[PDB]
């Protein structure tokens, strides 16, 4: 119900060379299991040879046969031997071909789901619940195959074994043993993360007054104090200092549990195998084979305390992964947009961003090809909000979109956003060269051609002042340049896509007077016969504009040329006015 | 030279009930040595007695003595058994008494040095160097004591024996085998950290691609990348996939020469003995008695490969401690200060914060008691750095600050700042109840005196309109009341105080106009025949003022009273005139 989606990560699916791995690291699980019952085996029959008095010639050659076999076998779980950490050695190739394919599934997956961020509020927790879900899965699965399905696997082949070859008492006793040395660790285990978590709450309470006691040194020299905050440091060191007496103390307990079950199940078996050679029933060895095999039975049983909470822990931090693949994409497109020239209608647009508002009421135009429109009114009018439905961000509630008399809900938007190129408002760059910030917008460009579209940006004079040429840094999101370096990258890019349809946010904002007219007349030979979108606060750039529309509250109030409006005293020529003077 | 101080903090130094579980702590570290060589030892006689058919009642009794001592004695390291951890339930009562010695030493010194925070920036980072350090001296003494001088003793008691019992060249084997195994664990291990500090720093460097391409979703859309930084997180996670391989490939080759040193010094251990028992100089039993003592011989010094890097870390991380316990105060005042009436005097002081500029220049002026002078003028003047002079914060370069006629350098400053009461500036609280923050200046004050000097302030009707009355909280540092009700709980502690000598840097500046002369009008029937001064930037509080003083930039340009200053014309009338309109 649950494994049935683990067991698939472990056939890799694919690549048969390492479906080769995966049979031979399940082939060194098997002969790892019948080391178990040679090397002390091997063991009893030396004892008894030695005791025989065999000659040395026969003897020689079972020593040298027990020895290879302590070395190919293990020793405890600090000397781990030759056939272990030979599936680990090979084993690493293909637990580094589950955590390249499992996170890649899912960051190729945020990116396609919606305008939504990733479903969360900050990505700084979404991709920190997705590299831990990535090592829960690669972790539980290699406990599961090669640390408890061994263990719980060479304790039945050591209760039919006692049970074949001795006197039929000795495979109770192992299994009474066995079985309390695990329900007295899993039970008083869980009663100890009891006392831990009361713990970790009052450190934090207790160093919580040190530093702010020590943030405003400037206060407790005025009255004086000095000795008043070590004699209440002291009586909050104290408190904490008889509650992790709780939780070192709670552990002496647990190691006397688990020592005098073994101390008990070592002596009920022992004293009743002397016995039996006593009675000629067994001989010596068979006393040897008995204090040795216990031995290497009860250690693999004791790291199984840690692992009940590392395995608990990995399936509440590992279907958070596995709803989160889950998650629906809304707003999915359908053949591709057949561009041909560039007209841009709105009929009667309305939508909201969380319903409570309607932002844009009834916003309806019509933009002939090789025409610019322009956008002005107050702050929060909607604007952008217009320039974020035409590319098609966000699904419109009523109404339709139609360029060249293509609704453009209709065709894939992956070709809808190849004829739009849009600069944003704020800026942001990658943390890498400018020269590669510049070509991001057609990738396939040649250095000939960045630096040329960079003149027409009005940057190329500015780079060549800087050391180290076009591949100097930016730091991260564009902060080591500038206000107005950082926004001529932005215009940049968008004339190496060369895009049908051109918008423009925010493109003079941190420019002064005179690089607006340098990019405005070089910008009016790249948008001749290009549609262009532009809005702006200041008033003198959309003075020669074909169109210019007033937007108050998402609502159009008026519209037409610029002369159109001055004319008409409306709330465009109030707005003229109120910057002239 | 370095241990000299460790061994001091063994011993406690005081509470013999504590000085006697020393001796019991190391009284049970030598019983724990003569165990290692008594079972082994107890054994072997087992076995030959076994193999001598001894009768059942003279067995029965060297059985349950066995087990007995393998209870008694430790196992492995996994289940550790009854005499140890019976040093460790009652070695917590030594550890939780170093851990308080330490960290109240350090913690009563940070108080008492200077004005200069604790000689750092951030009390972030000295405060994490002071429980770093605490948590190093007990740790450090720990493994020394008893992880690593016993380990280190139960190897020479390993080689007298089998130099006396058995024939000679044992020993030699044991020795051999013993130092290779520990110097082919030192160098290999500092031959991987050379691996992994070249593994943290690109795992690092990977996850800040796939952060910062989420950080703007907003910007790889318009471009139509979605792809692009598939195939570019792809090959930066293929390049950190090569130096994890160095790293998990490189502790293979740890365990299989810590594996081939031990399988080769039980190798021309076991078939020598097994010889010599043929030739009749052995027997039975010592065969035995040679492959359990070696096993529990090299398991301790398996271990001491974690502790080479957790002692050598806890020099450089416990030595940054002691010398910040060697810092001078340079301000250290002697008798105490005798007040009688509250006369202060400057006489010709200069002051400098850093040397590069001389922030006060030849200030002076002479309060008589009962007077309340007023000190004006622009921001950075050099206003409040007089009321740090008065209160001794700072040595001052030359000149003399007298009060009622006695040097405050020559006095002790315990005693000159409990006749001083300043409320600051901005006004920082503690993190708890009102009515403590209130009560912190006469803390033997009663619940009846609090309130009735909370009707001074005039917040006193404003905290019976909260809910939970006078022990509501204000967060840390008072964020949670107001920033006037943050305020008026700092004029009311200072009359708690009642101080001779009254100072105020800010009273009014988060209070509006109608509530400074309900505390003005009610601070003069407290500083009626007490010494005030007063800095205010806002011009009608000090109208009714003794004195004035104009500081422009740290230089007394005029002095005298309201009336004097503005039929003077001086730069106070151009400051008044300035405010009526």
């Amino acid at each position: 119900r649950k494994l049935r989606l683990l067991s698939g990560y472990l056939w890799p699916r694919g690549s048969p060379a390492l479906q080769l791995v995966v049979l031979i690291c399940l082939g060194l699980m098997g002969l790892e299991r019948a080391l178990n019952v040679l090397v002390p085996i091997f063991y009893r029959n030396i004892v008894n040879l030695l005791t025989e008095k065999a000659p040395w010639n026969s003897l020689a050659w079972t020593v040298t046969s027990y020895v290879f076999l302590k070395f190919l076998q293990g020793g405890g779980t600090g000397s781990t031997g030759f056939v272990s950490n030979l599936r680990t050695f090979l084993w690493i190739r293909v637990q580094q071909f589950t955590s390249r394919r499992v996170e890649l599934l899912i960051f190729s997956h945020l990116h396609e789901l919606s305008l939504r961020w990733h479903l969360g509020r900050r990505t700084g927790e979404v991709l920190r619940i997705a590299d831990r879900g990535t090592s829960s899965v690669t972790g539980l699965l290699s406990y599961l195959v090669f640390n408890v399905i061994p263990t719980l696997a060479d304790i039945i082949i050591g209760i039919i074994y006692f049970s074949m070859f001795f006197n039929a008492w000795f495979g109770l006793i192992v299994f009474l043993c066995m079985s309390l040395y695990l329900t007295l660790t899993i039970v008083v285990t869980e009663w100890r993360t009891k006392f831990r978590r009361a713990m970790n709450t009052q450190e934090n309470a207790t160093r919580a007054r040190a530093v702010d006691s020590l943030l405003n040194f400037e206060t407790v020299k005025y009255y004086n104090a000095e000795s008043y905050e070590v004699e209440r440091y002291r009586e909050a060191i104290i408190k904490y200092q008889g509650l992790e007496w709780k939780s070192s103390a709670s552990l002496v307990l647990l190691n006397q549990t688990q020592n005098l079950v073994i101390g008990l199940g070592l002596l009920a078996g022992s004293l009743l195998c002397a016995y039996f050679v006593t009675e000629q029933k067994l001989q010596v060895g068979d006393y040897v084979l008995f204090g040795t095999y216990i031995i290497q039975l009860y250690m693999p049983l004791n790291w199984f305390g840690t692992y009940y909470r590392m395995i608990q822990t990995n399936f509440i931090d590992m279907e958070n992964m596995f709803d989160l693949l889950k998650e629906e994409t809304e707003v999915k497109d359908a053949g591709p947009l057949r561009f041909q020239k560039g007209r841009i209608e709105f009929e009667n647009v309305h939508f909201s961003y969380a319903d409570g508002r309607e932002t844009l009421q009834d916003v309806s135009f019509t933009v002939m090809p090789g025409q610019t429109l322009a956008l002005v009114g107050p702050s929060g009018a909607g604007k952008s909000t217009i320039l974020r439905l035409l590319f098609r961000f966000y699904d419109i509630s009523s109404g339709c979109i139609r360029i060249d008399g293509q609704d453009i809900s209709q065709v894939t938007q992956a070709s809808l956003r190849s004829h739009i190129g849009v600069v944003p408002q704020d800026t942001v760059l990658f943390n890498d060269t400018i020269a590669d910030n510049i070509r991001y917008g057609r990738v396939t460009a040649g250095n000939d051609e960045v630096e040329a579209a960079a003149q027409a940006a009005g940057i190329h004079d500015a780079i060549m002042a800087f050391p180290e040429g076009y591949r100097t840094q930016v730091g991260e999101r564009g902060l080591k340049l500038s206000g107005g370096e950082k926004q001529r990258v932005a215009i940049a890019r968008t004339i190496l896509k060369a895009p049908g349809i051109i918008l423009l946010d925010e493109a003079t904002s941190a420019l002064d007077t005179s690089n607006e007219r340098a990019i405005q007349a070089s910008l009016a030979k790249v948008c001749a016969n290009r549609t262009t979108i532009v809005v702006a606060h200041r008033l003198s750039t959309v003075v020669n504009a074909d169109q210019i529309l007033v937007i108050k509250d998402g609502c159009i109030v008026e519209r037409g040329r610029h002369e159109a409006l001055l004319s008409r005293g409306g709330v465009y020529a109030d707005m003229w006015q109120l910057q002239q003077g």
